[PDB]
């Protein structure tokens, strides 16, 4: 998919999940040091990312998925084999 | 304790626990993306930092501790009560 529709989503289900405001998400955003995400706000995250766009994000990848791009890239990346 | 006395035995750890070259470890030196850490060798560094130093590091801070910095800034703040 081209990036713009799927930021739209990921900012949405972001916002949905951390409830924060959908405006202060930015691709810089750090989960757990700008949102605020605890250990089961990133399990509820992942499994929302991973419904949504069909993914498997194995815990080898979790690990590297720090800011809002990283969500990015890793889906516009292993989401086509 | 100042700030140079800490991070060299810092670098001196994470150099030991990731085998990494000691001089490629930098203050924003991420531990997953830059310096390749899985699961197993965080858990070892995080232990290695609470042996050395004597603080404990509970699993809500740990979220929040993705660069060198982030050991530092850590460290130097909840080791003193
Ligand atoms: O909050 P907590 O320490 O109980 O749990 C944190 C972890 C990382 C274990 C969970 O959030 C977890 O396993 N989530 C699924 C995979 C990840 O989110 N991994 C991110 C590692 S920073
Ligand atoms: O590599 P893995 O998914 O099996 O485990 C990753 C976790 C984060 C569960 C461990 O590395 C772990 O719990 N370590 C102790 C606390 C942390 O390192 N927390 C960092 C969260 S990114």
């Amino acid at each position: 998919s081209s990036l713009k529709s799927t930021f739209d989503d990921i900012k949405k289900i972001i916002s949905k999940q951390l409830s924060v405001e959908e405006d202060k998400i930015q691709m810089n955003s750090n989960f757990t040091k700008d949102l605020g995400a605890d250990s089961l706000d990133l399990v509820e995250l992942i499994m929302a990312l991973e419904e949504k766009f069909n993914v498997t994000i194995s815990d080898q990848d979790a690990l590297k998925i720090n800011t809002v791009q990283d969500a990015i890239d890793y889906i516009e990346k292993n989401n086509k084999q």
